[PDB]
């Protein structure tokens, strides 16, 4: 049902284009899950990345102390309410001069490009998710 | 409602458990989160024994791979749901540590820095509207 986690797969992704990643967070094996993409500008783990976007899917939880004025030592978790992972759907539509970042339909970042769209020639995709869908679409 | 901020002159003796419960306000800034601070006087600039900040968003990150070298994090915060289901957050005080609960689920035991004595004062702010807060034991 399902595709290789790390995925790795050669994209053009011009104006107009989009990548369209769907599936469920694996919330079992760690501490901190997150979904990892990368989109490089040559076909090597050498090259450069125009674009990484890291998404986790619990919630931080952040924890210290101030002493004489100062804070200190910081410690952090994730809360992961439910222990079943709410499949997502990433949208990532290729913009003239941005990235429109999308989960679940909802728009939540818009990347200004540092590097040219065409630039991007692999994508890669990864850590604490069951991938079902990798898609580019117009 | 209660008010929010919520500042409560308090005593945390072991045994006792802080018990905050509210709904998250998900609609007015980009990262809504609720902060509880355990102050160690009743002044603003008290030290804080314990701080328990929450994110009621998914944090994702952005950035760049240039030459080797990661760029300028460009971060927001991902809002689900329509707006946040109610929660309860319980910091039960024992010997040693904090024991921090969310909805019934223990996430984290933070060590004391001060003795639970020292705590004089607690503030509940941010992103919410309070319901309840009060010291059970």
């Amino acid at each position: 049902s399902s595709l290789p986690v790390p995925y790795t797969l050669p994209v053009s992704l011009p104006v107009g284009s989009c990548v369209i990643i769907t599936g469920t967070p694996i919330l079992t094996f760690v501490k901190d899950p997150q979904l990892e993409v990368n989109f490089y500008t040559g076909m090597d783990e050498d090259s450069d990345i125009a674009f990484q976007f890291r998404l986790h899917f619990g919630h931080p939880a952040i924890m210290n102390s101030c002493v004489f004025g100062i804070w200190r030592y910081e410690e952090k978790c994730y809360y992961l309410p439910f222990e079943d992972g709410k499949p997502f759907e990433l949208c990532i539509y290729v913009r003239h001069k941005e990235y429109k970042v999308m989960v679940n339909g909802q728009r939540i970042y818009n990347f200004a490009h540092r590097f040219p769209p065409a630039s991007v020639k692999m994508l890669q995709v990864f850590r604490d998710i069951s991938l079902t869908r990798v898609l580019i679409s117009d």
